[PDB]
Parts: structure tokens; C-alpha cells; sequence
């Protein structure tokens, strides 16, 4: 109807990454060889953030309920691409030995299992929220003062721009999935769907914007 | 039937919205990489359109009626991306700051609210209606006088006519709307089909035009 | 079975509509700039056909029976495109105006419109076929000795000869159509399937040859 | 099950044949411009027997039985395709007249129907195949010692090589097609799978290794 | 549920297996002309995984059990094509014969053919276990020491360390399928699953980033 607000944003969001998915592909003429595989994440994040959204809907519509076992199934697919994003931009702009790479990989995989974990009830929930939390602590530091920083110190100022924004982007926009697991341990997937729309379509048009931008200039 | 003209009307401009979707996304060949985006959301908002079109006309068949929530929907989607359009070729033909795009998007956003607040009854009709043509008068101004025609005045004339054109466009075709929300708050699907055509295939083909022409000369 | 020999023309025209489809917009890599919307347009105009006999042949299995209607719709929909086909020729080839870009257009709009009139029982069969049979007369004329001949006889012999057997498509392949109309009002699914073969295949096959070999040469 | 051996064959040349329609498709990046037409031409011929392959796919799960019918629809399609390969690799590598494509396009069509007309029991079986073996047999000897001959002997020893693998081909594995005819009027659709996986995924990478080969070198 | 975690897998690879497909077609951009068809193929792969993935899936929801036989299938068309990854990086940075591809080719297929007979009780078991496991040792060492290896001698160093790490993927990651026949005749389903992830993507990876790594420097 007119007051769920649910599925109308299931609705809105499908569209949005749809068109992102299209977006991110098609735009990768307007950028040079080096940033083509960061616009190919992009869109390929979007693309399966929207597979897995029809599926979220179609299980929605037959028995209306929380999709987090698959959101934690996309949440596996997708974040290792969003965090690999600075790896890709960083190695586009200069050099990166890709134990960055690796670090963040581990970092986001660990966060992600230990959610599920406290999420299905195999382990104690604050143990769980607690490592998971740590690990998203460790990326974030990685991000704001270990290898991703120093790599990030000598790159052009439009490129560290971008790096800024999307730190910032994973810093709060990315801490909406721990309030969440909190507040549901202690509407959440309309909050869940807008999440999506600025950590999944911000995040991948600040990486063609500068993309873009770098290639042209 | 050969009399409703109203699911007729349906398939026609469901046909033609996916064969624009196809030709602008297919004509980015012959532009230059400064109008490839414009070309891109030529595409994705007809490609949209064509998306909510579709489940417009599945919601018809099964219990006929307006599909105005999803008109929102598709609205919220694509008029950010038209109002976007003027932004783009300004960029793609001169120097615009930005804060353009930000303004425009702001205005849009903002109609498109209060027009749904209008239209189920959050919000009381008259000041919804009120707003949201502020809302569009706004624009039409800062297309008109403001940023938007600054920048226009240092074009080509070849983008200057487009720009005309497509200001045009959003004072006449766009005028449908609100004089609909006046009609019905004091045939109809018909009438918002036969716009559509008007507003986002004669609008996509005037940037193709443009473009093309200032790619080739 | 193997009597009705109408389902089975379906069948083959839907494959070979959907196969001269792809061909067109994939080989626009052979043909220059130039000539990419002319193919562009060959391929779209073969996909909506190929999509309006997809239904076609839904509503023929549902409940056998003419699909005029449907057709009066693909053809509004691609009578334009071909015949706006002469004007991609020409000015990919020399110049021309635009003003026979209009004038084909409205011709050919009248003509569909009249014709429409004429089998819906709207006007009069007799005054709406003569008005229509005006119309294609008048294209015809355009096409044999007004602006489009006056654009072609500064082209060169290979887009002459292009130029020659559209128009000879035109005047022979496009009269089946009339010729069925004055039958009705005074078998044909199947000679408008086979009809189309020639007028939407071979006609983007011309095209095809003499932009790749102008492209080429 | 895993004794019939017929549904199989038909998933494993489905999916042959997708994967050989997306490889003819993609792999036009690596060739020249005249030998991408004879790549797009081994796509759409996979292409259309995928297609028709699906649906003989279905009327088999439906009522298990032949298709002849729709093979011969597909035949008709596809052959006329292979036959003109030849013509386009002798143009892609050297000079041909197009007399060679339009006798060869007659013969296969001729070959065909008269195939269908003994198959249906229009016509009288042994007269029906006498024409449809000697126009197999007449495009035999215009590809062996008449108009290809003489174009292939002044091609390039990779083209020509090509050109006599493609000549057996036609003699052999083409030749599985009259014998199934014969023994039917005087297992089928399992040898008619494998027959296929030869005769259009084969023939399409001896045309694809010849014209990545000449355009490297 | 969140307890069977293998329909859980089917997801999780099937999406997994899209986005590679996608990849592996999208990023040709990036490399050569000479890895362009390395990179084709790591995308068929993949591609004919999925697609094949898919009706395992639609077999397990109807009636849930082993697809093995469609597992033979799907290896029977995608064993090949990995085995020809080694040909095509060897080609594309040296010179190879080509008859390391056939025999290659004819050692997948006879370790395919005998490891199915043995499955399906044609042949005993044991003997075709040896047979199998005879024709993988005869790849293993083909690519270890014989003609693979020696091509693989004069190759660039970045070349050289893809093919050791294709070598180990094929002695380790491979090496868990004859594991599993052993022991089913002498779970299965999620390891089969999670076996594919990397022998097909991480595969494909390495292949695209020696080709990305080669075209760049
Ligand atoms: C597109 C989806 C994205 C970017 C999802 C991001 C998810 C997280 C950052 C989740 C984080 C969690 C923790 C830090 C600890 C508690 C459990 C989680 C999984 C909810
Ligand atoms: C493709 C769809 C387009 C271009 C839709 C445009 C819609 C508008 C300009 C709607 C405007 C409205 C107002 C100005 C005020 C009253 C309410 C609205 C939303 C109908
Ligand atoms: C692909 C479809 C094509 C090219 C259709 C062409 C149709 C016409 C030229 C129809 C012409 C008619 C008249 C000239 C007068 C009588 C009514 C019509 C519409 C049948
Ligand atoms: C992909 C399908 C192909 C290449 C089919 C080829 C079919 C033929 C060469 C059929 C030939 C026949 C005769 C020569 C005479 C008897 C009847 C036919 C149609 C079976
Ligand atoms: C994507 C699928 C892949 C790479 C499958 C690989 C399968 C094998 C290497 C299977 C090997 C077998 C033997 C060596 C002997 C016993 C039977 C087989 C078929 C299981």
C-alpha cells in the first residue's frame, strides 16, 4: 500500500542499483585502462546487490520477513568489493603492494563471519559483535593511518579527495549495520535499503567521479 | 479493446521507451567522451521508465487502476536525472561550477516530495501544490536567469538552441503534471503516457542531436 | 502442424527479425560515424518488429485471430524509422536539409493514421484509403523527384544505387500492404510475415551493404 | 534419465552452442574489419540454433517426438548462413564477384525444400531427394573446381587451408543429414545433436582461427 | 534454512559465478589482443558453470539429490576449456605448437569419460578410477615437465609464475573431485560447491591478472 514504506523502497532501490549496475558499465569509455576495473567493481557490486534484492523481494512478497541470512550472502559478495575499491583506486593512482589488499580481504571476511556467527546464534552475541567491531575497527585504522594512508600521501589531491570520501562513507554510513545487529541483539529493512543506496551508489559514483576526472585530466 | 486507448497506449510507449533506451545507449559511439554521460542518462532514465512501465501495466492487468505511487516512483528516479541533463551539457560544452546541479536537485527532490504529500493526502492539497510549483518555478528561474543561463551565454550556439530547447521543454511538456494533480484534486493515464514520450524521447533525442553534432564538428 | 503453414511463417520471421537485429547493431564496427545511426536504426526497427510479433504470435496462440491492431502499432512504430531511413542515407552520404525528414514523417504519420481510420470503421474505408494511398503517393514522389532526389544526385554511384533500390523496396514491397486493406474491405498473416522479410530485412541489408562499402572505400 | 543419451546431447550442444554464439560475438575484438562479418555471421548462426534448439527442447518435454519441422525451419535459417561463409571469408581474403554467393544461396534453398517436400509427402521421396543431393552435389563442385575454386587459388595459404578444411567439412559432416533421410524413407536426433556440434561450432573456429590468424598477421 | 548450508552454497556460487562471467567478458578492455581469447574463455567458463549451476538448482528444489550426471556435463564442457587456459597464456606470451593443446584436450576428455563410466557402473569402477587418475597424472606431468613445460621455459617471469600457480591449482584444487569418487565408492554437493570457486574463479583471476600485468607493461 501507501504506508508500508517497505516494499515501495524495495522498489526504489531495485531501480537504483539497476541503473547503477548500467551506469558503472557503460561509463567506463569516459575512463582510462587503469580505472576500468575500479568502474567494473562498481558495477558489479550494484549488479549483485540487485540480484540479490530480487531475491530478498520475491521471499518478502511469499512470506514477508527478514532477509538477513541472504543480506548476510550479498553482505559476503559485496563488502570484500567495496573494501578492495581502495586497493583498485589506490593502485590506479599509484603504487600499492597489495598486502593492503590481502589485510583488507581478511579484515572484512572476519567481520562479516563472526556478524553471521552472532547473528544464527553459533556464538555468544557480544563476543561476536565485539570481534566483528574489531576487525571494522582494524580496516578503519588500516584506511585512516596504516598502508592504505601511506599510499594514499602520494597520490593528486583530487584522488585523495575521493580516498577522504569514501573513508569517511565507511567510517558512518557503513556504521549503520553494527546499530543495527545492536539494536536487534540487546523499518530495520527500510533503513537497510537506504543504507544500500548511499554505501552502494554514493560510494561507486565517488569512484567514477575521480575516475572520470583523473582520465580526462 | 480498439476503445479504452488507454493499454494501447501502454504498449506504444513501452516499445518506444525501450527502443530509445537501446538507441542511446548504443549511439555513445558517435560522441565525444565529454557527451557519453549525457548520452548514458539519456539512457537510464528512459531504461527506467521502460522498467516502471512495465509493472505499471502488470498492476493495470490485474486490478486496473492509476499506478500514481508508482508514478512517484518512477518520477522520484528520472526527473533528478532530466533536471540532471541540463547540468551535464553545460559541463560537457563549458565551465559550470556545480552548485547548478546541487540547486537543481534539491528543487526537483523537493516538488516531487510535496506533490506526493499532496497527492496522499500527508500534507494538505493546496500548500502541497503550492510548494511544489514553487519548486518548479524555482528551476524554471535558475534555467531561465540564474546559474544555468550564465553558463549558456559562454556556449556554442549549437548548445545554446539545445539548451533553449530543452528549457522549453520543461516549461510546456512538464506543465502536464501539476495541471493533472490540479484536474484530479479540485484519460488521465493516457495523457501522463503521450507525456512521456514527449519528455524523455524528444528530450533525449535534442542532447543526441547536440551532441553528435558538436562531436562530429 | 505442417498445413497451416501461418504459425510456422511466425516462427521464421520472429528468428530471422531477431537474428537481423543483432547483426545490425553489431556491425556498426565495419561502417564509419556517418553511418552507425542508419545501421542503429536498422537494428532497432527489426527489434521492435521482432518484439511486436513476439505478442503477436502470444494473442495468435491465445485466441487465433488478426493481430491488425498490434500491427497498426509496430507499424506506427517502425514506418517512421524507415522511411526516416532515406534521410540517414542522404546525409551520411552529402548534405541535406531536414526539412524531407519532416515531410516523410508527417506523410508517413498521416498515411498510418488514415489507414488505421479506415479499418476501425472510424472514417469511411473508401476516403480513408484514398487519403492514405495520397499520402504514400506523395512520399513516393518526394522520394523519386523532389528533395531526396535532388539530395541523391550529388551522391556518390554506390549510395545512387542504395538510394535506387530503397526507393524500388518502397514502391513494390510496401504496396503488398494497400493491396491487403483493399482485399479486406471490398493467407494474409501469413503474406504480411513474408512481407516483412523483404521490407524490414533486406531493406537494413542495403543499407548495411552501402554503408560498409562507402565505410571500406 | 542416463540411458536415453537424447536429452543429454540436447543440454550438452544448448550449452555448446550459447558459449559458441558469446565467443563468435566477443572475439570479433580480434580480428580486422573484414573478417568481423564472417565472425558476427558463425554467431548468429549458433545464435539461431540455440534458439530454435531451446524450443525443440520443449516440444520434447512436452510430447517427446522429432522435430524435422522446426529443424527444417532452422535449416532454412542457418544453412543459407553456412553456405554463405564461404563467400565471405573469399571476400574478407581476396576478390569474388557475389555470383558465387547468390548461386550458392540458391542451391542451398533449393536443396532444402525440396528436402522438406519429401519429407512432408508433397512431393514424391526419391525424386525429392534426387534434387535436394544434386543441388548438394552442384554446390559441391562450385565450391570444389568452379567460381570459389578459382577465388580461393589466389588466397593466402592460411585462407586456403581454411577454405579446403571448410570443403571437407561441407563433403562430410553434411553429409549425416541424406543418410538420416535416407534411412527414415526407404538415435536420429542424438546423431542430429552431434552432427550440429561439428557442422556450426567447428566450422565457426576454423573461421575464427583463419581470420584472427590473417589479422594478426 | 540456516542449517543445511548447501542450497546456502548454491546460492552463494551461482552469484559469485555471475559477477566473474561478467568480469572476466568486461575486463578484455584492459589486455592485449593476444589475451583477449584467454580471458573469453575464463568468461565461458564461468558462464556455462552458471548456467548449468542454475538447473542444479531447479533438480534439487524439485527433487533434491546429486546432479552428478549434469556435474559430468558441465565438466564435460568446462575441463576442457580450463585445460586449454595453459595453451592460450602460452600462445599469447610464446610460441607454442598446438599439440599440447590436443593432447591436452584428449587427456581431459578420456579422464572425463572413464571417471563417468566408472559413476554410472558401465565400467568397474576400480579400472576406470586408474584409468582416470592415469589420464589427470598424464596432464599433470605434460604440463609439469613435458611439452607445457618447455614453452613455459621461455616465457616472461610474470607468465611463468601464472602458469606455476595454474600448475598447483590444477595438482591441489583439482585434486578434490577424484577425492570424492573415491570416497562415494569406496557434503559432497557443498565441497563440489566451494571446490568451484576457486578452480574456476581464482583460476581466472590469475589468468586475467598476468594478461592485465602484461598488456600494461
Ligand atoms: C552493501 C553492504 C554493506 C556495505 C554492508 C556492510 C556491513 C557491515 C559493515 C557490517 C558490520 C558488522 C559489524 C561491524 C559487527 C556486528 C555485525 C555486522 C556484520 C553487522
Ligand atoms: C518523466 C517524468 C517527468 C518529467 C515528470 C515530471 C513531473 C513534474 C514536473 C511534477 C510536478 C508537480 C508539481 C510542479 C506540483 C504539483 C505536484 C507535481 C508532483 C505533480
Ligand atoms: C514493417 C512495416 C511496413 C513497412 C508497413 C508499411 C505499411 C504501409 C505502407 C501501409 C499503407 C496503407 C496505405 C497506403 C493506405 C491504406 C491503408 C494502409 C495503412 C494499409
Ligand atoms: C546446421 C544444419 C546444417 C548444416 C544442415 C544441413 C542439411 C543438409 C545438407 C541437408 C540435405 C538434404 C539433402 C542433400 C537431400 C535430402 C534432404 C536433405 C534436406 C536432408
Ligand atoms: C569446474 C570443474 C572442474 C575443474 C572439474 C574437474 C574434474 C576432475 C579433475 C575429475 C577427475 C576424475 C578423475 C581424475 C578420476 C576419477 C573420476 C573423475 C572424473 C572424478
Amino acid at each position: 500500500d501507501a504506508s508500508d514504506y517497505t516494499g515501495v523502497s524495495f522498489w526504489l532501490v531495485t531501480a537504483a542499483l539497476l541503473a547503477s549496475t548500467v551506469f558503472f558499465f557503460v561509463e567506463r569509455d569516459r575512463v582510462s585502462a587503469k580505472w576500468k576495473t575500479s568502474l567494473t567493481v562498481s558495477g558489479l557490486v550494484t549488479g549483485i546487490a540487485f540480484w540479490h534484492y530480487m531475491y530478498m523481494r520475491g521471499v518478502w512478497i511469499e512470506t514477508g520477513d527478514s532477509p538477513t541470512v541472504f543480506r548476510y550472502i550479498d553482505w559476503l559478495l559485496t563488502v570484500p568489493l567495496l573494501i578492495c575499491e581502495f586497493y583498485l583506486i589506490l593502485a590506479a593512482a599509484t603504487n600499492v603492494a597489495g598486502s593492503l589488499f590481502k589485510k583488507l580481504l581478511v579484515g572484512s571476511l572476519v567481520m562479516l563471519v563472526f556478524g553471521y556467527m552472532g547473528e544464527a546464534g553459533i556464538m555468544a552475541a557480544w563476543p561476536a559483535f565485539i570481534i566483528g567491531c574489531l576487525a571494522w575497527v582494524y580496516m578503519i585504522y588500516e584506511l585512516w593511518a596504516g598502508e592504505g594512508k601511506s599510499a594514499c600521501n602520494t597520490a593528486s589531491p583530487a584522488v585523495q579527495s575521493a580516498y577522504n570520501t569514501m573513508m569517511y562513507i565507511i567510517i558512518f554510513g557503513w556504521a549503520i549495520y553494527p546499530v543495527g545487529y545492536f539494536t536487534g541483539y540487546l523499518n530495520l529493512n527500510l533503513i537497510y535499503n537506504l543504507a544500500d543506496f548511499v554505501n552502494k551508489i554514493l560510494f561507486g559514483l565517488i569512484i567514477w567521479n575521480v575516475a572520470v576526472k583523473e582520465s580526462s585530466n
